Parts: structure tokens; C-alpha cells; sequence
């Protein structure tokens, strides 16, 4: 297990424009072209992205490629955000993980709410850290993906993937 692996069980991959958990208008694994409801706006950004007029629809190789931009991006922006760099930095390799992917999901602005989940995970209280982070609208509305991830940050062990 590695965050690609991780992030592919949790995001899925779709060759075709799908609507995400929130209803967004998304491709590939996981990447989110807009929060627009127009689908044309969608397609737009799509094309804009891949390089060429997709017409809503991309290859694996496409979809590899963005997934690879969106997980170096979602970790460059941990560190260059100084609340979450000084926690990722004390974290495990495994445990990093679970920061990138959640990052993924939410982003750094969906981030922002877990400044006391932050700290204990800085102190390594797992067990506390864990409940707390289930305590959020993530954990209600994608209670099996955080699941997974919570227990990932409470163990530091690939155990529920
Ligand atoms: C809130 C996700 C997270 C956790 C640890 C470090 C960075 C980011």
C-alpha cells in the first residue's frame, strides 16, 4: 500500500464525467473539474485540463496523469500551509497518508475546521485524535471512507485497506 493505491480504492476511476459525493462534476480518480452545475462549464475545464477537446471523456493514461498533478499538488500545499506543515511533519510515512488523502477530499479549505483533531494527532493521542475527527460532516457523510482513513491515522497501519 501507497498513497496511489489508497487514494484509487477510496476515489474509484470513471473514464466519463460523473457527479461526485457533493454533486460535482468530476473525472478520472477523483478529480473534480468544477462545482458549477453547468456541464458544458464542466467540459470546459475538463479540456482545459487534458489539453486537446475531450467531449467528457478521457483514457486511463489521462486520468493517471491527473490523479498524479492532483496528489503532488495536495501534498506541496500541505507544506506550504503553515498549520497542517508542522503536523505532517511529526506524522509516520503511513499516517502521512491519511493527511494526503483527506487533504484529496476536502481540501485545505474543508481542512481548516480540524484545528483540534490537528493537535492531538501532533501529540499522538490516536485514540482521542480518532474520535475527534469522527466528529465533522466528513465522518456523517462518507462514514465508510473515514472510517478508513481515521483508522489509518490511528494506527498507522494499512489495516483497513
Ligand atoms: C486534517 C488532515 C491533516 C492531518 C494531518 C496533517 C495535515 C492534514
Amino acid at each position: 500500500m501507497n498513497i496511489f493505491e489508497m487514494l484509487r480504492i477510496d476515489e474509484g476511476l470513471r473514464l466519463k464525467i460523473y457527479k461526485d459525493t457533493e454533486g460535482y462534476y468530476t473525472i478520472g480518480i477523483g478529480h473534480l473539474l468544477t462545482k458549477s452545475p453547468d456541464l458544458n462549464a464542466a467540459k470546459s475545464e475538463l479540456d482545459k485540463a487534458i489539453g486537446r477537446n475531450c467531449n467528457g471523456v478521457i483514457t486511463k493514461d489521462e486520468a493517471e496523469k491527473l490523479f498524479n498533478q492532483d496528489v503532488d499538488a495536495a501534498v506541496r500545499g500541505i507544506l506550504r500551509n503553515a498549520k497542517l506543515k508542522p503536523v505532517y511533519d511529526s506524522l509516520d510515512a503511513v499516517r502521512r497518508c491519511a493527511a494526503i488523502n483527506q487533504v484529496f477530499q476536502m481540501g485545505e479549505t474543508g481542512v481548516a475546521g480540524f484545528t483540534n483533531s490537528l493537535r492531538m494527532l501532533q501529540q499522538k493521542r490516536w485514540d482521542e485524535a480518532a474520535v475527534n475527527l469522527a466528529k465533522s460532516r466528513w465522518y456523517n457523510q462518507t462514514p465508510d471512507r473515514a472510517k478508513r482513513v481515521i483508522t489509518t491515522f490511528r494506527t498507522g497501519t494499512w489495516d483497513a485497506y
